[PDB]
């Protein structure tokens, strides 16, 4: 069973942990990857009810199981905060334009 389901993409807790650790490490060194510069601030315009405090940073999680390193980021993202605490897993799938919805 999926721990997080973003549309057709199925992710386990280890998939999320691996992605988060990669993005947080980059955040710490103050470095970015990709043309859209990941990771970067997630403003939470959607107003999701997160259990942890802001600021939030988004980092893409890939269905291939690879750690993001550039190019198309896909539709899924892991959102973590300053203390490397998982805020949630979100996706562009099933959401209008460039909005997000939470993965079930
Ligand atoms: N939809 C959305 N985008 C945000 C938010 N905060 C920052 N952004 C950035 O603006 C862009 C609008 O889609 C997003 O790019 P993304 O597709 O790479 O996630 C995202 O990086 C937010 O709260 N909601
Ligand atoms: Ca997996």
């Amino acid at each position: 069973a999926c721990d997080y389901t973003c549309g057709s993409n199925c992710y386990s807790s280890s998939d999320v942990s691996t992605a988060q650790a990669a993005g947080y490490k980059l955040h710490e060194d103050g470095e970015t990857v990709g043309s859209n510069s990941y990771p970067h601030k997630y403003n939470n315009y959607e107003g999701f009810d997160f259990s942890v405090s802001s600021p939030y940073y988004e980092w893409p999680i890939l269905s291939s199981g690879d750690v993001y390193s550039g190019g198309s980021p896909g539709a899924d993202r892991v959102v973590f905060n300053e203390n490397n605490q998982l805020a949630g897993v979100i996706t562009h799938t099933g959401a209008s334009g460039n909005n997000f919805v939470e993965c079930t």
